[PDB]
């Protein structure tokens, strides 16, 4: 009757401060969580890591890329044994959290990172938390590449997903509401009776929009002060009971 959360973003996104400020806030709900740390690279884990990448596998690498590629891979074979471990602890936890290394492309695209991901999605319902960095998510290419790893999330996992525009502490306030209501105000003036709408493209575009947006959910937190964790710890649970209905047809085992 575990969950799991797996934190994926761009690196300065704050995905371990978030996962620490995640781990704490659990903490002082008296349900502290399973952790598991797939960055090979870092220095410290907050608390400690339950399932700690780096004690398992050290390189040894024969550039530094490809070094955190290769350890992912290493890893991604015991995973049935990974999955067994956090199984008999399935009942003690009440949730697992996931830490990803800051090369996204490193876990998102490659194989070895999908094969982790969907051996706890068959065994475990799980939400993939994607932390964004929002006090500059409107730089170009930071919001180009959001956009297109978190799209290509969404359709690779299949797996629930909620956006944490991260850091809101010295954001905008209320920033993941008006987010939302400009995405909503955006699909909306999209399918009017007006020229430059009725084309079969842009009925195609709005029909992507709606998939994408559907699977998803929006939360604004800080990490420092723990803001917005209520919030978000609803959102997982909110996908946690649909995760039956709609996630568990697509994986198995
Ligand atoms: N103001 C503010 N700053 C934050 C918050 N969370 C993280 N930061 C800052 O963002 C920077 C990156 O934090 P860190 O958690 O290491 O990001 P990361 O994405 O895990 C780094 P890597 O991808 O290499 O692992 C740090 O300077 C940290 O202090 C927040 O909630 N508010
Ligand atoms: C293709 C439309 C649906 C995709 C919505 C989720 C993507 C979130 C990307 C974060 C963008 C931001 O930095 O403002
Ligand atoms: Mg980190």
């Amino acid at each position: 009757s575990l969950s799991t959360i797996i934190c994926i973003g761009m690196a300065g996104s704050g995905k371990t401060t978030f996962m620490q400020r995640l781990n704490s806030h659990l903490r002082a709900e008296k349900t502290p969580p399973y952790v598991i740390n797939l960055d090979p690279a870092v220095l410290r884990v907050p608390y400690g890591a339950n399932i700690d990448i780096r004690d398992s596998i050290k390189y040894k690498k024969v550039g530094p890329n490809g070094a955190i590629v290769t350890s992912l891979n290493l890893f991604s074979t015991k995973i049935d044994q990974v999955i067994r471990l956090v199984e008999q602890k399935k009942d003690k936890f009440q949730n697992c959290i996931i830490d990803t290394p800051g090369q996204i492309e490193c876990f998102v695209w490659s194989a070895s990172g999908a094969i982790i991901t969907e051996s706890f999605a068959s065994s475990f319902p799980t939400v993939i938390a994607y932390i964004v960095d929002t006090p500059r998510n409107s730089s170009p290419t930071t919001f180009m590449s959001n956009m297109l790893y978190a799209c290509s999330i969404l359709y690779k996992t299949k797996l629930p997903m909620i956006v944490v525009f991260n850091k809101t502490d010295v954001c905008k306030a209320d920033f993941a509401k008006e987010w939302m209501t400009d995405f909503e105000s955006f699909q909306a003036a999209i399918k009017e009776d007006q020229d430059g709408y009725m084309s079969s493209l842009v009925n195609s575009m709005s029909l992507m929009l709606e998939e994408f947006y559907s699977q998803l959910d929006v939360v604004g937190v800080s990490s420092f002060t723990g803001d917005g964790f209520d919030e978000f710890m609803q959102c997982v649970d909110k996908k946690v009971d649909e995760y039956d209905q709609y996630y568990k047809k697509h994986h198995h085992h």
